[PDB]
């Protein structure tokens, strides 16, 4: 998740093309991006009460 800041524009650009993802936002956004595709994948934070 933090991780993806760390690497080069290049470098989330690959990961993104690997993972299918858009590419076009900025680096801020491709960071966030497979920060929200990892955490969905894990999935995430959501349930519903009865």
């Amino acid at each position: 998740s933090a991780d993806y800041s760390s690497l080069t524009v290049v470098q989330l650009k690959d990961l993104l093309t690997k993972r299918n993802l858009s590419v076009g936002g900025l680096k801020n956004e491709l960071v966030q991006r497979l920060i929200k595709d990892d955490e969905e994948s894990k999935g995430e934070s959501e349930v519903s009460p009865q």
